[PDB]
């Protein structure tokens, strides 16, 4: 089997990515924040406390004949930027761009935090990160890509993220029109839970590639890249009035600025990050300070290549027995 769906910014800035999922029976279509950083499939629901639902649609298990209650299961995760959720589980019939999995872990929100209910455009979260992440007790659950893997004809996913544009997510099979070049094919270690990665290097515009180990993470549910602090000086360096703002937290740089472009080594191959993808727009409306899409990584424990990296990308997610990632330009 395949899916393919198509995954669509919530915002000007490209934000985050929601994508179209059908759950239960009649579907219940929920818009979903596919995370390849985490490994929980939760949604906002009939279940979730009421002042903390604010233009989301929810999931009404009691409304699918094909939810049942996974007697004793409660999750709660909390995420990098401090947010968090948990509540209960059923298992249900999960469909995306019409690849099905029936019994697939479907966690009800009771409570979640304040960014979660702000934020109208996003329903809930798809984690494609590994099953050992996921946080249901007492019986640990599968991602919807691990419940997927052995029916899907390559077991494969890939993202294809737009700039300010839709873009793609497939199971089961690489869409060889979608890219240019070759996939470069890259070492993972799975001893995290995450799809992790180490770059080979780095440019700054047109500037010589510098080889350097970076240890990472491919994570569709992280906006901007967070890379080491002497990387990310090296970039802003050559941004005229960029400075790192500890009130804002970041490098800011001015909205009159032409910004250069970015360079990732995958293997002997070269991702380029064109300069407008790391322009984050301005840190408060009407402002000239413009928040950047490159930041340090120091204090987050890990490097993250999150959408300002991958949308640059064609990425696969090779979920064989020994997985790997792949990344080709497009």
């Amino acid at each position: 089997s395949t899916g393919s769906a198509t995954t669509t910014p919530i915002d000007s800035l490209d934000d985050a990515y929601i994508t179209p999922v059908q759950i239960g029976t009649p579907a219940q279509t929920l818009n979903l924040d596919f995370d390849t950083g985490s490994s929980d499939l939760w949604v906002f629901s009939s279940e979730t406390t009421a002042s903390e639902v604010d233009g989301q649609t929810i999931y009404t298990p009691s409304k699918s004949t094909t939810a049942k209650l996974l007697s004793g299961a409660t999750w709660s995760i909390s995420y990098g930027d401090g947010s968090s959720s948990s509540g209960d589980v059923y298992t249900d019939t999960v469909s995306v761009g019409g690849l099905t999995v029936t019994g697939q872990a479907v966690e009800s929100a009771k409570k979640v935090s304040s960014s979660f209910t702000e934020d109208s455009t996003i329903d809930g979260l798809l984690g494609l990160a590994f099953s050992t992440l996921n946080t249901v007790s007492p019986t640990q659950q599968k991602t919807f890509f691990d419940n997927a893997k052995a029916s899907l004809d390559s077991p494969v996913f890939t993202a294809d993220l737009g700039y300010h544009a839709p873009g793609t997510y497939n199971f089961g099979f690489i869409d060889t029109t979608a890219y240019t070049g070759s996939i470069t094919y890259t070492a993972v270690s799975t001893k995290q839970g995450f799809w992790e990665w180490t770059s080979t290097g780095y440019a700054v515009g047109s500037g010589t590639f510098k080889s350097t180990s970076i240890d990472g993470i491919a994570d569709t549910g992280t906006t901007l890249l967070y890379l080491p602090a002497t990387v990310v000086s090296a970039y802003w360096a050559q941004v005229s009035g960029a400075k790192s703002s500890s009130s804002v937290g970041g490098y800011v740089f001015p909205c009159s600025a032409t910004l250069p472009s970015f360079t990732f080594g995958v293997g002997s191959a070269r991702i380029v990050i064109p300069g407008d993808y790391i322009d984050f727009g301005p840190i408060s409306t009407g402002s000239s300070s413009c928040f950047g899409g490159i930041q340090s990584s120091a204090g987050i424990g890990i490097n993250i290549f999150g959408d300002v990296a991958l949308k640059a990308a064609f990425v696969v997610f090779n979920g064989a027995t020994t997985p790997t990632l792949g990344f080709a330009s497009k």
